[PDB]
Parts: C-alpha cells; sequence; structure tokens
C-alpha cells in the first residue's frame, strides 16, 4: 500500500500521508534507515 | 476521502485540494493542529 | 472534473492540467478568484 | 495524450512521463508551443 | 507499472518510488543513462 502522497517542502524536509496520517522527517540516505519509524506525526487523520 | 492533492509552493505555503477545495497555509506545527479547519480558503469548487 | 495534475514552478508560478488542457497562473488569493477563467492556458491539449 | 507525471525540477524546467518515456524541457510559453514534439527525450522504457 | 511517485528535491535531485523501493540520483542525462540501474537505493520496502 505505502504512501498516498510523498513530495518535499523547499526546506529539504520530505512529506509523507500513510494510512490517511502526515509524516515528515530529513530523507533516507540509506535502506537501512526505517524512515516511517522516526518520522514525525504532524497528522492523526484526515490527509 | 482525503486529500487529491498535496504540495508545497516554493516559499513552504502547503497547499491541498479536499472535496474540490482548495485552501492554503502553514503546515502543521503538529498531531494537535486540525489544519483543514485553519487553512485559508482560497477557492470554492472546480478543483 | 477537477485537475489532473495542480503544481507549483520554483519561481512561484501555479500550474495545472485541466480537461487535458495546460494553464499557468499566479495561485489564487481568495475564494473570489475565478482561476481557471484568468490562468494562461499554455497547451490546448495532449496533457 | 496524457502524461502519467508532470513536474518542475528547482531549476525550472518541466519534467514528464508520457507512455513509459521521460521528457524534459523549458516549459511552454502558449498554446501555439507544441512541447512534446520539442522535448528532449530523456528516457525510453521503464518509467 | 513503472513509477509511483517521481520528484525532485530542492537541491536537484531526483527522487522515485518503484516497486515499493525509494531511489534517489542526478536525474537521467540522456535515454543512454540507466537510470535506476545506477540510482541510489535508499529505501527496501513500505513506500
Ligand atoms: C487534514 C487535517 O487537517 N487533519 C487533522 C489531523 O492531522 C489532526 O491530527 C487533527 C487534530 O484534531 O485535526 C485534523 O483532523
Ligand atoms: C478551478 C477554479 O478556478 N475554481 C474557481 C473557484 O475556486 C472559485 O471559488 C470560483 C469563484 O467564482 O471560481 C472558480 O470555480
Ligand atoms: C502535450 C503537448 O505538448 N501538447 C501540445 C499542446 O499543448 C499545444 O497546444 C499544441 C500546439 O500545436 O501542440 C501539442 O498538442
Ligand atoms: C526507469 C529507467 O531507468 N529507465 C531507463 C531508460 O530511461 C533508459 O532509456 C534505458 C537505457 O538502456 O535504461 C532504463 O530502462
Ligand atoms: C516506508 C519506510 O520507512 N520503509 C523503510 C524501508 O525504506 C527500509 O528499507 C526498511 C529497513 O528495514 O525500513 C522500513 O521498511
Amino acid at each position: 500500500s505505502g504512501f498516498k502522497f510523498l513530495f518535499f517542502s523547499p526546506d529539504g524536509t520530505l512529506y509523507g500521508v500513510h494510512n490517511d496520517k502526515l509524516y515528515k522527517g530529513t530523507p533516507p540516505t540509506s535502506d537501512k534507515d526505517n524512515w516511517l519509524a522516526r518520522a514525525t506525526l504532524i497528522g492523526n487523520g484526515g490527509w
């Protein structure tokens, strides 16, 4: 399923909508980085 | 049904299309922030 | 119908694909702004 | 006849995926500009 | 199915989601460029 939206802010922060929730964080630089687990949850639903 | 589009302008304003309407505003400050309730309505339909 | 694509250029111009046509213009600032009626048509189809 | 992706690079170049091919070029400035006929094909398949 | 997302970071790095994996790299230079073969894998699943 994965993300519904996945996009950058002009400040370089990666944003994503995943299971109707909004997340942000620095983009991963390696495939061992569990991005979703460490991303900042900034929206609990509705996205 | 969530958003149809969700994207940034170059100055870091978040834009979104929700129920055919267009909204803009600073991005959510936390998961406590009801963005859609405070976003500026900039289009009533047709998006 | 609504837009198929709706996105910004780095100079802050809003671009949209609507009914296979490509449009650009300054983003709307209020819900009184009929954006599609004033946007510059820059592609008459195929988008 | 219908793009899959259509988006800007931060350097102002328009990118588009059309039928599994990737194209780039300066954005069109009028509806007389046949963009896809003059765009640089930078990817042939897999997009 | 090709890519699910395909988008730029603000410094001009191309990001893409392909078969649930996240890749980044300089954008394709020409159709001689096998982008997916040389892109950096930065996320293995979940995208
Ligand atoms: C699209 C939108 O604004 N969603 C928000 C959600 O992110 C936030 O967690 C909640 C707090 O009450 O309010 C809204 O539902
Ligand atoms: C896509 C578009 O330009 N929609 C606008 C809408 O946002 C605005 O509220 C209305 C004002 O009359 O005109 C148009 O319908
Ligand atoms: C996808 C694309 O390049 N479409 C263009 C269209 O925008 C333009 O109005 C027309 C002019 O002849 O040529 C092409 O159809
Ligand atoms: C998604 C991707 O990297 N596609 C490329 C394609 O654009 C390029 O023309 C071809 C060259 O052999 O290699 C790959 O298929
Ligand atoms: C959406 C997300 O954060 N996916 C990551 C994936 O990129 C990474 O390869 C994996 C490491 O085990 O962790 C998570 O699955």
